[PDB]
C-alpha cells in the first residue's frame, strides 16, 4: 500500500495473508468459514493463508496459519489480462473465528457504488518506490472513481469493464503484494484488488479492483462445491 498507514491491529478481522512457502504472496479475505477469495493471477510451490495476523513475522495470539486444500483461479482468467482476476481458496478446514478472525459479507447488489465512495484496502504491499516491505498491515482510504473517468483515454483507455472499479490512486494507492485484497466499501466487500501488474501511486492511472458483485454465480458456486 502506498501512502497509507499502519492498520489498527486485527481490526479486519477478515483480512487474509496468500503465502508461498510462507513468503506473503497476495492479500486476500476471509469471505466464508473455510474460503478466501483472492486474486487469480497471484498462483507448485506450497499456499498457506495467515488469519488473523497484524505482524507478519511476530506471534500473535490470533495468528493462524492454513493449509490450502484447493485452489480454484477463475477459469476464465488468462494471463496477460486482469478479466475475471479472481482465486478461492479452500482452507484445510473451516477456520478458527473469534474477535481477530471473521468472514467478511461481500457485495450481491450487481450496481456501482457513488462516485466517491469512501472505501478502505489494506495490503502488506510495497510502501515505496524502492519496494520496500511492511511487517505489519497497511491501509489507506481511497475513494471509488467512477467508470467513464477511468476509462478516459488519459487514464485506463476502455479497459475498465463492468466487471471493474477504479479507485483513485494519488499517491495514496494499492502496489505489489496488495494483489487479492478487499476493496471494502460501506462494511461490505466490494472488490478485490486486481493482480496484474500496474503503476502505483499516479493519479492517471487509477487503482483497479474486481467487482464482487459481478462474479456471484462463481464465488456461490465454488463455495457450495
Ligand atoms: C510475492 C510478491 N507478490 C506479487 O508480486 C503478487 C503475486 C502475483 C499476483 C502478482 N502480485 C502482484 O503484486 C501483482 N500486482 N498487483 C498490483 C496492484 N494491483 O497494484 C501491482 C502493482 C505493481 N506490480 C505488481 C502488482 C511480492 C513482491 C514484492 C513485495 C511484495 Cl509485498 C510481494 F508480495
Amino acid at each position: 500500500i502506498l501512502g497509507g498507514r499502519e492498520a489498527e491491529a486485527h481490526a479486519r478481522p477478515y483480512m487474509a495473508s496468500v503465502q508461498l512457502n510462507g513468503a506473503h504472496l497476495c492479500g486476500g479475505v476471509l469471505v466464508a468459514e473455510q474460503w478466501v477469495l483472492s486474486a487469480a493471477h497471484c498462483l507448485d510451490g506450497k499456499v498457506q493463508v495467515l488469519l488473523g495476523a497484524h505482524s507478519l513475522s511476530q506471534p500473535e495470539p490470533s495468528k493462524r496459519l492454513y493449509d490450502v486444500l484447493r485452489a480454484v483461479p477463475h477459469p476464465d482468467s488468462q494471463p496477460d489480462t486482469i478479466d475475471h482476476d479472481l482465486l478461492l481458496l479452500q482452507l484445510s478446514e473451516k477456520a478458527t473465528l473469534g474477535p481477530a478472525v471473521r468472514p467478511l459479507p461481500w457485495q450481491r447488489v450487481d450496481r456501482d457504488v457513488a462516485p466517491g465512495t469512501l472505501c478502505d484496502v489494506a495490503g502488506w504491499g510495497i510502501v515505496n518506490h524502492a519496494g520496500r516491505r511492511p511487517d505489519s498491515l497497511q491501509h489507506v482510504l481511497l475513494p471509488v472513481l467512477d467508470r467513464a473517468t477511468c476509462n478516459r483515454r488519459t487514464h485506463h483507455d476502455g479497459a475498465i469493464t463492468e466487471r471493474l472499479m477504479c479507485a483513485e490512486s494519488n499517491r495514496r494507492d494499492s502496489c505489489k503484494g496488495d494483489s487479492g485484497g478487499p476493496l471494502v466499501c460501506g462494511g461490505v466487500l466490494e472488490g478485490v484488488v486486481t493482480s496484474g501488474s500496474r503503476v502505483c501511486g499516479n493519479r492517471k492511472k487509477p487503482g483497479i479492483y474486481t467487482r464482487v458483485a459481478s462474479y456471484a454465480a462463481w464465488i456461490d458456486s465454488v463455495l457450495a462445491s
